[PDB]
This record gives structure tokens, C-alpha cells and sequence, in this order.
């Protein structure tokens, strides 16, 4: 029912709505302020940037569900950072797992990447637990890495390798 | 009330800004000349899209009525300071929104941008405003003599400041 | 009262264009009465950010465009500017000139903080001269054969008023 | 009833029609071929060119009657070339004289020019005669100056001075 | 018939040209590849707006139906020569317009542009066309061997010419 | 017959976009199935005048977009080009592939005057290989672990046909 | 005689720069005495083709740079221009001013075909005023508190001469 | 013996030396890091910027002594910020006073400014005292305004008016 | 003599041109203002590098001494006409080079550019020059009244012409 | 020793950087590919002149010998963090400069830029370096698994950090 | 002893000398006028133009002997125009034949062209004869194709095919 | 040992130019031997930041330029690149080819982390083919009439080696 597709210009109002939402951006450690012009101009600037892939998640009705991105793609080290957002209106519906899996499938069976990592707030243990269930393993506990909502917070860095993903049921 | 919200300034809000920027009574509070063509306004908006040294906000109520403006300018990333300025449109002055909005600006400055100090300038001839700022935590650090030419004469302004530690400590 | 001075905007350019191509009106400003809309618009674009001028349009209560007021050659050091005004032909004789000259001086002296405002007026327009004298302007020059207008060289008066005089 | 006004972008379809008419352009010794793009691009290029003035002739109904141009305006020598066209549909109505006079009035009472000259085909003696009646005097008979409709033709160069025009009835 | 007219190519005629330019049967007469996107067509039209070395015409009948094309290219202003090429759209071939249109091109070339020589190339394998050109005054000056690759093989073309003096002398 | 090959146009880009983001279809061309419309359009603009390629779309009698045919890496000296084709999923199995491969060869050999046309096809797609052999192509290479596709390196056949063979 | 007026050139800009940063000299032109060489040079580049001005340098017999003469705000319709001159401090008092003012008028009236030349001179410089009167200029204005100079507003005379008067 | 002159391109190596000196830049609350390219490119960018005047101080030998700048020149309010530096090699020679006076003379008798202000570290009381002796008066004590050498410091804002300066001995 | 040669103007010849262009006595013969900075000269040279409507020549003797200039301007490729203008430097006037150089210009115009008509303008007040042009084949076709303002008054000029057929026929 | 100094990278230092950047043994410490043409180096230097997110330093001794490099990168002005990286040229390794230089970088970061956190990455296979960083105050916060491909295999790195409060507190 | 090599920027003074020589350019039907700037600017413009190859001929001493060009290279028709020049100082030394052969060898064994053609003045029968001896055959006699030295002249078009060249001694 | 591979620099372009215009040398790369220095330099400028290639020059102990090694068409997903090499004519036969091919593979496999390196070699150059086989390359294609060289179409071998094989 859910599909990942490349981000398009017609999706920018949806992204704009998410990029200005303080609750949502706190999951990405980003400042929740971005005019449509800043957004669109940065989109235009990165059209041909091969170090990133930005996806939009749609359901059968073509409703915009969320965002999935692979960024800082390095083609010597074969690594990238994965990040995801599910719009407020669609959270708690169980979609996260399916989407994490789609992103790993893209990273490992299409982009031929070796390693995917992410960052998650230590204070968000249920997100940590979900990522662990999806195969990610903690490789770091970054101390006071990000200033979020009035104080410095710690985050976990978690990763998964291509060989582990491609072969786990073998 | 608490159904007031701060959000990033957008191009669709420029007619509202143009109307405030050409109002002699409103612009005197910012020590600015009340003349700005829409083209100057807009071209300056375009120029500063990616300028990280400022954050411009519009204030709306629950019905999406534009209430006023809030700006954090001269943001300095070594000294961690910025100047705060605010305008409440004529039709909304005196309703009790000022303190809420000052508090939202401080919240943004101190819990999101992680700044150390916020300062403002206010006419000595507006002692009710000086008073309100004091009750909101600001303290006079300067009485600038004949700093600005406004409505036919040189006027004095108070410079007032509040620190992050004071704001977050209660 | 209900006459208002406001910044010139792009939507007012058709009205400016009509005045700029009117020979009778441009004669008061010593200017050639020919200007395509493209020339007008392109110059307007060129000067959006030019701090040396302020162009205003005058509107009444019904938003009808009344005329035009401009402060040009604004000088940063000497604190002087030239003033010029046009009242659309249909709105003349209604006594608006005096109110508008006064608004321009108020803007110059209470907002831009200028020291001196001067203007040029044809010697052959003694009613305008008399009107400027009533508003506080004084002759400081009689410029001989300064401009070629309708076939001959003509004289103009230069007149001025200072901030100290106006603010009292 | 007739008026001269500056040429405008909205008049270009009318001009285009004249610039592609072989009968009409033969009076200006011009090739009757010009795409709308060439026309418009040259118009854009000369917007600020002070060496020319191009006028359109309208009647009370705002119908486009003809064209009048002053070109090669030289501000040391104080001279310019005058040329005129009356659309086919409006020829023989007696308008030519009034328009020649308006052009001289513009040249001599507005632009302060000293001399206006023109060129007319020797084989167009009725045009020569009209110009003479309007005060122009022959100062040259240019031999095989222009190739027109299959052969080289001679043209008269005719002129009038500012002093003669301004003072003739004095 | 004589109600056919030649006029400058305009942007609004480009869909008609695109249709001829992508027709294998039509483009073989000009020894050109029958592939041209509308964007290539149009961008090349834009590039050559001010190119004085060519004149492109469209042919219309009294009802404004587009009949074909006539081009004078490689116009050389020292040697006074140009190449003539023509296309009559499929639906209008065989109606007797060809001779009229050839004559109009020659008229333009010789009575307006004042050229000395017009030449063309025509497939040796189209002897009826060679014949028609001869009756219109053209004379063979070359038989170019395996000059063009067309429909799978190298073909020969005749080069034919006519001079201004011959055309204007009767 | 009523299938036609014609130059790719701007109005056909939504159809190309749909194929370019389809994983199943791009797998046949060894290409990543991700391309925003802006990237597609901007590249199209970039290559308008690039003589080294010819991109065609295939249409039926009703103007329905059938697929895509491309001749790329056209070389000026060696007179070679790579051929590639896609038939939209709904139009496959209708036997159009053979007609279209033939149109592409006709264009390459009777119009562009090329000497050699080659293509790449997955070794794991022996029906496509068989189809190319029937149209006159012959294997000249078996490229080992040439492309990473759906999680592993795969082999492809390189196949070619010459102008002399086709024109007889 | 052996004083010559010629077009300002790039190689003369160091000499102009020295005058432009001299407070005593720029006081005669009512101008701020601060101008980096880059500002000077960039403005010079900007105005290469500006027909509204003519800038000349004055040289003696030995090619020594004597001063500067300029005709500015040249108007196409009214046939007027403002004249201004500077004589380097070491070359003043040698009686060159009169010869040079005359060369400037000759250029204005016998070459540019202008109708009127005007200038501004400080009221507090009555020797310059007297010198201009001797060369045919006449006062047409006494401009009140026109320029801020060395700490206070000062008055200047506007003076003019016409082509008809000079050519007789 | 000392002279103020406009900053020139040939003075930039001297300025570069000062802009990278930690002791010197601490007096201006600036970060002591600036490549020659950043310096020169910013110089090029501000050549025509009328909101500043930058002077170099030379002695009779044309040795580079120091820097004096008037910045943030506002032409409605008629104010500017004054700042000065004396190269390490020339400090304690008594030059400061003469230069402060030259800068005020420029500001008040040439630029026609109404007010000149400055900032000085509270922890630099001997500089404060010098400025007071030269006529400046404290109008502010800015609390933790600048992060300097490991901590936030307070600075005095001090000013002098045109009327006081022009008339003091009258 | 016949060891004089005409060649294309080059950048290395610009100091020589600048010297003629700033000479009042030399420029009066071309009815041009004698003021041109080297930068205007050179930038105009740069602008017209590819301008096919003119041909500028310098004249040298056997020792490479620069003798003067010859220009063919306003070259029109339909009408086949151009204006000829010449300058012989002061030190070389009166030596008998003028006729040779006029003849070389005509040769270039008629045997190389294939023009039909060459014309020039010459001051009525220089009858010796008018005479020389007549002996070189030119014939008066116009006496332009008060055409140019030169040295304080409006002057008349003769317009003279010669045709290709006349020049090549002997 | 303490006669080592840190200063901004300049264009004249680029040959020195090019030599380090093309050294396989040196670049392995930064997990970077050891290939960079001088033109790539320089054009990237030009591009980042005004990039406030980095500070690049060269290290010199008293005689002006270039010792190595120190960089503070990914400077984030909300989170107050940056990555520290260092290179000591081959000829100077093992002399005891490393600790001094680490201390200078920390001093710059914490007493000038006012940052909150400095982190680095170091090869797990270089335990002597890990040890030295620990003695300089850094603490491991991550052990990144197969993070970088270096010399034929995927290697692990430690991520280590130090906070401003810890550094300034003694 | 002779070699063909690509034209280089250092060869342009040699080419300039030839392009301004009337005797030499008459062999190419070109106007003998070209400033160094026009030459160099056109060279810069065509650096990447694949439709031409321009060669310079050098001997063992690296003396510049002549020019050989292949132009209008068409890659569908596989044809090009060949043209050659031997400097005056090196004519009549027998080099022409060797160079014609080198050019054919390049065209047929390197560029893989099908046909090479040229143009030669009918009035230059010894050049015609040389080309015939080198294998070229007349395919056209173009009537009054070029205006050269005062009149229209005829030229031969001559060609040779790849198959004939590659196989003649087989 | 003392042969070294390093990034191509601007100062090495005269040496590249000499090889690029040598017919005998460019024949090994199937390239037209004509390239002005301006074309070479302008392309070099164009590709400064192109991540899809790495061009190296080979130097000996005395800094003498030995030859050239290039890795081109580097692909980000498939982890493949084409390898090509030239040894200056005076330095051939000294046995340097083997050492250099090995350096290129080391760079490709231990630094760029590529999976596959392939090359093309003329079938009519069996000594080069034998040399590549000795260095671990294996034929995966015999491309028929792929390139037009010295007057006729010629065949080339495509050969490859994988990272797993080289790293063992």
C-alpha cells in the first residue's frame, strides 16, 4: 500500500509544513524555521547532487505520508545517513518499519552501499528500540551533541551493514 | 492568548509588511523611515532568503489573522547575541498579546537558537513600554542620547537586555 | 486631511506615464514630454534602491491618483534635496497644492532630517512663484535662459526653505 | 483629431504589418522583411537610445494611422533625419501635412534641433512637391543611392532649418 | 496561382515547420536528417533572428493556409550569391504552385536583395525537378558525385544557377 | 505499420518520468530508478543540441505513447552507436519489439549512415537475447559482473550488427 | 600658449587622486576629500562612454600636470553644462586660471556648441568671483547655506555666460 | 607629523597583519583570523559603500601607524561608530589623542554627523579614561556583550555630539 | 608614391589614432569632436572587431612609418554603397600621397568589396580638396546646408560620389 | 615547543598543502583520497574563502618553517560543535609538537569561537594516538564500525570529544 | 621533412600575415583583411568546433611553410572541403603534392571521410592540373561564383572518394 | 620502486599535448591524433572537479615524465572504471608497463574501492594482450570492427580484473 518515490517540486508544500513544525524537526535535530523560498531554492540547488536521495512516501490514495532521506552518500566509503519522518496525522499506524526496510532495500540492493547509519535521541528510547528491531546496532553515544529545546542532549549513532542485511535469513 | 503563533515570514505576507512599513506611526517604534515601495521590500526579502543573521516572523491567531511581526536580527554566532524587535498591528494593540509574543521570541532565542543574550531599543518617551519590558525580565544597560531622529527631533532610547540563564531559570 | 502622500508603486506607472507624455504638464518640470512605458518602467526598476530620491503619489479618499510629489538629488552631507510637484489637470484649482507642498516639507524636515529644500519654477509662472512664497520659500536665484521650452530659452527662479525656518 | 505619441510595445503588431509591406517600405528604402522577433528585439535594444524618437499617429478613435520618426539625432550638429509613413488604409486623406508640421514642431520647439533633413525618391515627385510645400528645400540629388525594385534609383535630400521654421510668419 | 504570398517566417509558424522537418519524405529533398525536436527548432530560430546571411519564408494562399517554405541561405555580400531551397507541403504538391514560388524567390533575390547569383542543388534521381528548374531559367553548372547519403546510399545532385542579368532581362 | 518512431519532445517527459522511476523497467537498462522530473527536464534541456544521441518515442495509431527507443554514444569517426529500447509494461507481449528494433536499425543505417550498432542485455534475460539474435545481432562479449542489479553483480551480453549485414 | 587642455587619461589618475584627497583643493569644489584610488578608477571606468561630461587635464610645455578642467551635466536639449576647475597648489598664482577658463569656454562654445555655461563659487572666495566676472561670467544666484564646508553651511554664487556673449 | 588618509589596496598587507593579531583584535571584539583573500575580497566589495570611511595613519616617513574607521554611518540619524587601532610597534607614543581628534574633526566638520559613538572594554579603564579626556561620555554599560578570551565581558558605549565638539571652546 | 600600402587597423596602431583623434585640426576634416580618451578609443575598437559594416585601414610607407588613415564606413550590402573618409597625418600633408591613397581606397571598394558606389563629404570652405576629389573622379551630388557645427559656426559640405562602373572603366 | 604558532591558511601555503594532500601516508589519517590536482585544491580554496563553517590553519615554528595543519570544520552555530583534524608533516612527526598543537586548537575553539564541543575521529588501529588524545582530555563517545575504506579494507574509528567547560576549568 | 600539425595560438602571427595578403587570399576567394583580434577571437570561438581541422605545415627546422584545412566536415554525408596555402617564400619548391597527399591520408585513414572536394579558379589551370595529378576529378564548373579582383570568375569544383584513394594501387 | 604515479597537473600539459598529437601513440587509445593545446587545456579546466576520472602522470627518480595512466568512466553504483596507459616512446621496452599497470590496480582497488577494472586493446597487438593476461586481466569480449584505425575497421579485446581477484 505504501510507496517510496523521488521528491518532486509538487511535494514542497508538504515538506514546508514539516520543516516548520517544531515537534517534527526536533527528531532531526534541525531548527524549525524555513521559508518556502529557502526550501525551494535549496531544492533547486541540489537537483543534480548525487550525494543525496530524498523520497516522499505515498499510500494507494497518493496521500503524502512522510519523508525518507539518504544523505552524505560517500562513494569511496560506501556509506550514508538515513533519516525518516512520518507526518503527525499518520504516526502510530505501524508504517515506520515498512519504510525503514524499504530504505535499506534501496540502499543495499540499488545504491550498492556498504553501511547505513542514523542518529536518534537517547531520550527517545522507543525510536531506539524500533531501530534495533529493524537491525540497527548502537556504535556511539554522542554526549551533548545537539542543543534541543533548551539543553544539550545525547544521541545514539546506530548502523547496519550491507552484508548483514542482504544475508540475514540465509 | 496562547492560540497566538510565530512562524517564518513568507512571500504571501509581504502585502501585510508593506502596509506596516509605510505607516509612520508604526515605523517610529523601530526608528525607521516609513517609505518602502513593494519592489524594495520584495527585492530585499529575496536578497536575504539565505541570510542566517536574521529570523523574521509573522504572528497569527487561530483564524490566521496576521497580528504583527517579530524579528531577531544581527544574530552573532560568536557572541551569541541578537536584537529583538516587535510590531503589533494597530487593530491589535492593547489586547494583551504583547507579553505572550515577547515570551515566544525569547523562547525561540533561548530554547532553539541557543543564544546567550537578547537586547532591544525602546524610546525613553514611551515609559509604559520600558516598564512592560522590565516586567518581562529585561533590564536597562544603556540610555542612548539623541540616538535617533524621529518626528522632528533627536530622541533618546533605552537599550535593554536579558540573558539566556535568567530566562531558562524558572 | 484626506489627501495622502505615499510611495510610488509599479501599479501607479500608467498614471505617471500619462503625465510624462503630456506636454502641458512636463513643461512645468522642464522635461521632454516623451517617454515610452518601457523606458519609464526600466528606469523605475533601475532606481528601486536609489537612496538619493523619494517619489510619492498623491491619492484622495477614494484612492484616486491626484498627482505626484518628488524629492530628488538628496545629498547625504549637505542635507539638501530638490522638490517638485505635479497635480493632474482635472484636480488643479481645488486648492490641493498648498497642502501637498506642506506634506513634502514635513517629510523632508521631520523624517529625512534635511537642512534645505529648493525648487525651480518658471519666471513666467508668477502664480506658482507667489504660492511657493506663501508656503515659506524665498528666491535665491533667477537663472537666465536656463531651459529651452516651447521654442525659446526661458528663465526660472530657484527658491528654497530651511529646516530651522519650517520647524518654527 | 490626430496625435503623435511615443511608440509603445502594444503598437508593434501595427509596425510589423508596415515593415513587411513592400509598397510601404519602398518609401523608406528598406527591405520589406522583418520577423516580429527581430522587430521586438531591436525595439528592446533601443529603449534608452537618445539618438532617436519614434512616434505613432492616432486619431480620436485611437486607430493607428501612421508612423513618424526622427533618427540619427546628433547633439553637437543639432540635426536629425525625419521620415514618415501613413498606413495604406489612411492615405489620401490629407493627413500628411498636419503630421509633417507636428514633427517639425517637435523637432524645433521641443528637441531644440537646428536642422531636419529627409530623403525622397526622385521618382516620387508628388511627395517631393508636398515636402516643398511644407518648407523643405532640396540640398542634394543622390545618384543611384538605393537599389529599389530591380534598379538603382536617385533620391532627393531635402532640409529645413529651425530659424526658418520658427520665424516664417514673423 | 498569383494569390500565393511569401512572408517572413514567424514563431507561430514553427509547428508547421516542425511537422515538415520531421518528415523523412520531405527532408530527403533538402538532404537533411528528418529529426528535430521542437526545442532544437525553436532555439535555432532564436539564435538566428538577427542573422543577415539568411532569409526564411513561409508561403500562404489567400485563406492563410500554409503551403510550404522558401529559404535563401548562405547569402554572401561580396560575391552576391545565395542558395535557394524550397518545400511544398505534401497536400499541395502537384497543384502548379512550384513555378510561381520559384519565380517569387527569384524576384526577392534579384529585385530586393540585389543578388547576382542564385544556385540550388537537386537530386539527379529527380529528373522531372531538374527539368522544371531548367524551364524556370536555371542551368546545370555541376553534377556532384556521391555528394549526399540519402536513404541508404550515396547520391548525386545537380547544382544549378541563374544570374540576376538573365532574370531581369525580360 | 501504424507504430511510429519520432523525436522525443518536452510534452512526452511525464511519460519518460514514469518509466525512469519504475524499478522493473530501469532494471533492463541497468539504471537507478530515481529521477525527479526536474532532473529529467534539466538534462533534456542540457542535451537539446547534443549530436551524440537521438531519443525517440514510439506511438501507435491513437497517439498513445508505447515506449522509447534511443541511439546513444553516436561516434563521428568510428560510426558506431549504442541502441536501447523500452516498451511500456501495458504494451509488451504484443509483438512490437521486433518492428521497433528494425525501425531503429533502419534509422541508424539508412539515415545516420552508421557502420555498427551494439547493445547490452542481461545474460539472465535469454528471451531478449534470443529476440536480438533473430533481428541479426550477434554476441561479441559476455561482460563479467558488469552491473550491480537488485543486490548482486550480474553479467550482460554485448551484441552488435553491422551496416553491410543489415543493408542486405 | 604652451598650456594645453587634453582628455583625462588613465595614466593621469594618480595626479587626480592626489587632488581628490586634498582637503584644501576639494573645498573649492564642495566635495568630500576622501576617495580611494579604487573608487576613483572604478568611477572613471564607469563613465568612459558617458556623453554628459568632458574631463580635461592641463599640461604645460614639459608635460607637467597643471590642473584639471571639467564640463559636467552637459544637457542635450537645453545646451547647458557646469564648468569647474582646479589648479594644482604649486602652479597657482602664475596667472594660468584666466587662460584656462578661456580654453574651457572655447571648447564649450566652438566645439560642443553649447548655449550656456554656469559654475558655483564660494561667496567667501571673492577673488575667484572677481576673476570669473572678468572672464565674462555674471551672477544669477546667491545660494543660501547650500553646502556644509569645514563645519558650517556656506553660501555660493552661481554664475553664467552665454554662447552669444562669448562668440562676440 | 601624523596624517589620516583613505585606505588603499597597497595598505592591505599592513591591515592583514593587524587583523590576525589576537591582542589587537581583542580591542575591536573581532575574531583574529582573516586570510588575505577574505580581506581583499571584502575591501573590493565595499569600495563604493557610503556607510563607511576607513583611514590609514601615516607619519612624515609614510610609515603605517594605525587605523581609524567610521562605520555604520547613518544619514537620517546622522550617527556613526568610531574605532581605532595603533600598531604594536607605535603604541605608547601619545598618538592616540591626536588621532581621535582628527576623526572627530572629520566626522563633524566634513561628514556633518550629529553623533559619534564607540565601544570600549570595561576591563580597559585606561582606554576609557583617554576617551573621556577626549570628550566622550558613557551612555551605556553593556552586560556580557562580547565573548572575549574565554568569557563574556562588559563594554562601555560612549559618545560625543557635533554641537558639543564644534563649540566647546566658544 | 607607389610604395605606400593600406592594411587593416591593429591594436598596436591605436596610439597613432589617439593622437589624430585628439587633434582639433585633424578632426575638423571629419566633422568630429577632437576628444577621445584612449579607453573610449580602445573599447570602441573592441566593440567593432566583428562589425562587417566598416573597414578601417592604416597607411604605411616602405619604412613602416604610419602615414594616415583610410576608412570605408556604413557599408550597405543591399545598396552596395559606403562612405570613404581619409586623414593624412600633419607631417605628411602636401607630399602627393593623397591621390594614391584615394585610388587605393577606390580599388579596395571596387575590386575587392564589390561595391557599387562610394561617397564622401568635404567642407565647401576647402575648395582645393573639392577640386582634387573631382580630378580623382568624384562628382558633386549634394551641397548640404549648415550640415555641421565646426569651429563656432554651421558649415556647408559637398557630398560627392563615384560609381564602380566609372572607376573600373579605364 | 611554545614558539609554534597557528595562523590562517593563505594562498602562498597551497604548495605545502598540495604536497600533504597527495601523500597516501598523510591522507590516510584523515580518511581521504590522496589525489588532488593543484587546480582542484586552489579552486576549492577560492570557493570557501567566505565559508564561516570552517577555519583552516597552518602551523609554523619561529623560523617560518611550515610544520603542519590544523582544521576546525563543520562548525555549527546552534549546536556549538566542530570537528578537529590535524596533520603534522612527516619531517616533524615525533618531536613533541602534537600536544601543543592540540592544545592551541582547543584554545582557539573554546576561548575565541566560543564553541561548546570539539570532536575528532581517529583510527582504532592507531591506539597510541587514541591514548594521546585521552591524555589531552578527549573521551571516546563512539567506536564506528567499518566506517572508512582505507588501504584495502574497512576500518573502525573512535569518535572522541571534549567540552568547553572541561577545557576551561583548569 | 614536412609535417602537418594542429594549428596553435603561437602560429597566429604567421596566419595573420597570410590572411592580409591579397595574392594569397585570392586562391581561397577570401577578402584579404583581417585584424589580429578578429583572427584570434574567431580561433577562440572554434576551438571545440568538430566541423573543422586546421593544420600548419612545418619542415625539420620548425619553419612555418603553409596551411592545410579541412572544413565543413559533415558526419552524415562524410564529406569535407579541402583547402591549402603555401607561403610565398616557400612556393615552387614542390611541396604542394606531398601536402595534398598528407591531407587525403588524414581525411581517409583517420577521419574516415567518404569524399573530399575543393574549389580552384578556372583561370589557375596549373593548380587544376596539379589537383588532377593528385587524383581529383572535376564535378563542376561554377559560373561567376566569386568576385575576385574586379570581376566575377568561374571555379572548378573537384573531388576524390575514399574508396578510390584507399585502393588505387591495389 | 622509483617510478611514481601522481595527479596530472597543468605544468604537465605540454607533455600530454605531445603524446596527444602523436599518431603512433594515440593509435593505442583509438583516438584521433589532433588536439590543439587550447582544446587540451580547456577540457582539462572543464574536468577539474569531475569525479568520474582520475588522470595520472608517471615520473621516474629524476622527475622525467614517463607516461600517462588514466582511470575513466568511474561508476558510483557499479564500481567499475576503464583503465588506459601510455608509455612515452623513449621509455618503452624498459619493463615499466607491468609495474605501472600494477600501480593503477592498487589505486583502483585499495584506494577508490572499485569492484572491476576493464580495458580495450587491439587484437592486432597480441604482446599487449599477453602482458595484460600476465597482470591478471582476462578477455570478456572480442569487439568486431569497433574502431576505424589507419584506414580500416579493427577488432579489440575487452579485458577485466576484479577487486576480489587482485586483493588475493
Amino acid at each position: 500500500q505504501l510507496t517510496l518515490r523521488a521528491l518532486e517540486r509538487g511535494d514542497l508544500r508538504f515538506i514546508h509544513n514539516l520543516n516548520n513544525n517544531r515537534n517534527i524537526m526536533s527528531y532531526w535535530f534541525e531548527e524549525p524555521y524555513e521559508s518556502f523560498d529557502e526550501l525551494e531554492e535549496l531544492y533547486n540547488k541540489h537537483i543534480h547532487d548525487n550525494a543525496e536521495r530524498r523520497f516522499v512516501v505515498e499510500d494507494a490514495q497518493k496521500n503524502l505520508i512522510g519523508l525518507v532521506e539518504l544523505i552524505e552518500i560517500n562513494y569511496i566509503h560506501r556509506s550514508a545517513e538515513f533519516q525518516i519522518i512520518i507526518a503527525p496525522e499518520h504516526q502510530g499506524k505501524g508504517f515506520a518499519r515498512t519504510l525503514i526496510n524499504r530504505a535499506l532495500d534501496y540502499s543495499f540492493t540499488i545504491l550498492n552501499l556498504h553501511k547505513i547509519y542514523l542518529h536518534v535521541a537517547v531520550e527517545n528510547p522507543k525510536a531506539v528500540h524500533l531501530y534495533e528491531e529493524c537491525g540497527f546496532v548502537e556504535e556511539g553515544h554522542l554526549v551533548e551533541e545537539f542543543f534541543i529545546n533548551g539543553r544539550y542532549q545525547d544521541v545514539k549513532r546506530m548502523y547496519i551493514l550491507q552484508s548483514k542485511y542482504l544475508n540475514r535469513s540465509e
